[PDB]
C-alpha cells in the first residue's frame, strides 16, 4: 500500500510548486486545501472547487477519481490497521499520514 504513498507525496510536490507559480498566498492556499482533504476536514467536492476558486485554472478532471482510486487502493492495507486499533480509516489515515508529514526528525 505503500506505493500510492509514494505517488501522492509527488502529487504535494506539484500543488504547492503550482500556487507558488503564480505568486501570492496561492500555493499555500491550495497547499491548506489538500491537507483539509488528507486529514479529512473537507468534503471532496469542496476540495476540489476551493482549489480551482484559488488558481481560477481549468484544471485536468482526473483529481477526484484520483483519491477515489486511492480509497480502494490503500484501504486493505490501511483498513487493517485501522481494525486493530477500532477505529474509522478515514481518522486513521488522518493522524498517520499527517505523523509521516512532520519534520520533527534530526536523523
Amino acid at each position: 500500500g505503500a506505493r500510492q504513498l509514494s505517488k501522492l507525496k509527488r502529487f504535494l510536490t506539484t500543488l504547492q510548486q503550482y500556487g507558488n507559480d503564480i505568486s501570492p498566498e496561492i500555493g499555500e492556499r491550495v497547499r491548506t486545501l489538500v491537507l483539509g482533504l488528507v486529514n479529512s476536514t473537507l468534503t471532496i467536492e469542496e476540495f476540489h472547487s476551493k482549489l480551482q476558486e484559488a488558481t481560477n485554472f481549468p484544471l485536468r478532471p482526473f483529481v477526484i477519481p484520483f483519491l477515489k482510486a486511492n480509497l480502494p487502493l490503500l484501504q486493505r492495507e490501511l483498513l487493517h490497521c485501522a481494525r486493530l486499533a477500532k477505529q474509522n480509516p478515514a481518522q486513521y489515515l488522518a493522524q498517520h499520514e499527517q505523523l509521516l508529514l512532520d519534520a520533527s526528525t534530526t536523523s
